[PDB]
């Protein structure tokens, strides 16, 4: 066994690095702490133990994360909710983990809400712009709400009418250009868009099983967008945009059918042009991922460590 | 969500009572504590919360339990293992829960061992006789070992050659008459027997999926024996002895196929003539049971409460 909480949410980030791409993945342990595992290049994953705690949250808290590089080092923000269902944030400030300012705002989250986050613009010569997406209510038809950091936290938009506790994918497809994916009450995944000065309904839609976990990434100049969804113990789906949307397809391995456990979640990261990881939870209880390689395709990669309880090896 | 640890082992007991049969079920929470839930007659289940802790054990500890009535009240013994893989015992002494004497003996248990226990003879006019079954080693071909209480703890028999971490069912089919069920290295469930002065190989056998969780009960004068086995997310099987063994059959509900989660465990209790519960773990994460009623048959009964984490209703 491991210390990975069954039906923990997952969050993941990636960035380019001299010597190999850096990845971090966040998950919850049996004690409610949020742990980090790390990967550099194709070296074995590290971390995931009781010595890798970065924060804590209510048991079964939703999670989301973003990163950028600043003059102070690598910045990471991990979003979660506390035991009072208040939206909360852990900060890696370039050198240490601390509690961030978002928790003091008092944003109430529905108990079954998921979280998504995106960021654009942050660098060693420009400030970050963060957007966090959440729900206030658990019921069918609830909207998605946005909290905004472009110098200070303030409320943003609300939109959509969703399945209860919908999955939410969020990606900045270009500077100040946002795409948000969620599952509407007809079980179709839908898209909401911001290009300049307003939100509008996007052209993407796809039928999916009720209650799928959703993630989204993007890169490049077209731009390229990939939207992932998965119901636990069903195969992963991807929809791809390269100027138009393709027909969604399954990412699967005939020797390892439907490798996730029931009622589990996914997360995706990306960096470069292009490296992609899609994390899932499997028997073990293990943290697994799909990986994309151009000219090999998709495969299940190395297992991410998630601790070993006392009394076991 | 609940506080029921996913892939927790389960133990259960039952006894006849004026006003309705009493049941207790034991399971592990996310903190490693062993909790109790209670039922009287067909009234709703109670307990299962953080206020119902009876002991603690290593995370994912095996569990077993027995009960009898004494001059001091209802006696319960719950077997588990600590963080050093030492066989341990919690005692309900008729009025309170305390730590029992078995832990001080120093019986090492294989980290992946299951536990079973049986009892006969204990009453308000006779002392109890307890037997606890465990494994020392995790590997294929390991034996089952027995620890014995008939006034003080001492080692008993060892027998069998099993699948790694085999399920173990144990029942006293009559006074000092024992039947032990386990899965041998050919994946057949096999039977070991004690009637008077020696162990011998029994006539029961049945093919089963590798790694099934096993439970066994018995009652009456024939006697009647029932052996249960289940692999997580497969249907429950029962083999029945009433003088001869029947062909094993599935206990299932066409509207709720394979209702347990992968890699989960079962436990059975019985009392009277006859009331039977077979507990399993399902999405929720929930503690469920099959129940037998003469002239209705088998059905899935009321859900057993297993707590609600803070931040959820
Ligand atoms: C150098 O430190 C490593 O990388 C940082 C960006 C953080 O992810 C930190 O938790 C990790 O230990
Ligand atoms: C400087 O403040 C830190 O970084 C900002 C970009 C926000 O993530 C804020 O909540 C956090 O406390
Ligand atoms: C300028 O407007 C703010 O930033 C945009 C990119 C959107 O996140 C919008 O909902 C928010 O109010
Ligand atoms: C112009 O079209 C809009 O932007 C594209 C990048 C896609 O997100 C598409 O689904 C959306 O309707
Ligand atoms: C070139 O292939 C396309 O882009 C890759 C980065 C993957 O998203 C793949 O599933 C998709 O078909
Ligand atoms: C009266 O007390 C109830 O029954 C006893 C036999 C024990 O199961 C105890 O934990 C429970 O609360
Ligand atoms: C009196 O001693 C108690 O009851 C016996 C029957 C045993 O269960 C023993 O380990 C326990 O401490
Ligand atoms: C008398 O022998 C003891 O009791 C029997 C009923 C068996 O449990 C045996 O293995 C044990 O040594
Ligand atoms: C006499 O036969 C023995 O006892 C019966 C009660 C059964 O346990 C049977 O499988 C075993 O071989
Ligand atoms: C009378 O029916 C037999 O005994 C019952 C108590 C159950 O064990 C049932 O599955 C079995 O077929």
């Amino acid at each position: 066994p491991t210390e990975f909480l069954y039906t923990s949410k997952i969050a993941a980030i990636s960035w380019a690095a001299t010597g190999g791409r850096q990845q971090r993945v966040y998950f919850q342990d049996l004690n409610g702490k949020i742990r980090e595992a790390q990967r550099g290049g194709d070296n074995p994953w590290t971390g995931g133990s009781s010595q890798n705690v970065i924060g804590e949250a209510k048991l079964f808290s939703p999670l989301a994360a973003v990163t950028w590089k600043s003059a102070q080092g690598i910045q990471i923000r991990v979003y979660c909710v506390n035991k009072d269902n208040i939206l909360s944030e852990f900060v890696y400030d370039g050198s240490k983990w601390i509690t961030g300012q978002l928790g003091s705002v008092g944003v109430k989250v529905g108990s079954n809400s998921k979280l998504a986050a995106l960021q654009w613009g942050g660098s060693e010569s420009a400030p970050p712009n963060i957007r966090v997406y959440y729900q206030k209510s658990n019921g069918s038809g609830s909207s998605i709400h946005e909290y905004v950091w472009s110098g200070k936290w303030t409320a943003g938009a609300s939109f959509g009418s969703t399945v209860p506790g919908t999955g939410i994918g969020a990606t900045a497809i270009g500077p100040g250009r946002l795409r948000i994916y969620y599952q509407a009450t007809d079980n179709k995944i839908r898209e909401h868009c911001w290009d300049s000065n307003s939100w509008y309904v996007g052209g993407f839609s796809a039928s999916a099983s009720a209650g799928v976990s959703i993630a989204a990434i993007s890169w490049g100049s077209t731009p390229q967008i990939r939207v992932y969804w998965q119901k636990g113990r069903e195969e992963l789906y991807e929809a791809a945009y390269g100027g138009s949307w393709n027909t969604p397809g399954q990412i699967k391995d005939a020797s390892r059918p439907t490798p996730s456990l029931p009622d589990t979640f996914i997360a995706a990261n990306s960096s470069g042009n292009i490296d992609i990881s899609v994390f899932f939870q499997a028997s073990g209880v293990s943290l697994q991922q799909w990986q994309w390689i151009s000219g090999k395709g998709w495969s299940i990669g190395a297992v991410v460590p998630t601790g070993t309880p006392a009394g076991w090896l």
